[PDB]
């Protein structure tokens, strides 16, 4: 169990690293192409 439960390491994000692929993810929502870019 993570003692820092309320901390959440996934909320820190020290970076992506050397690799930088898939900036935008294009999905299809009922025929609509939606390219979401999730970045922190």
């Amino acid at each position: 169990r993570v003692q820092g439960r309320w901390k959440v390491r996934a909320s820190f994000f020290k970076g992506g690293g050397g690799s930088g692929f898939a900036w935008n993810v294009c999905v299809y929502r009922n025929g609509v192409r939606v390219c979401h870019r999730r970045a922190n």
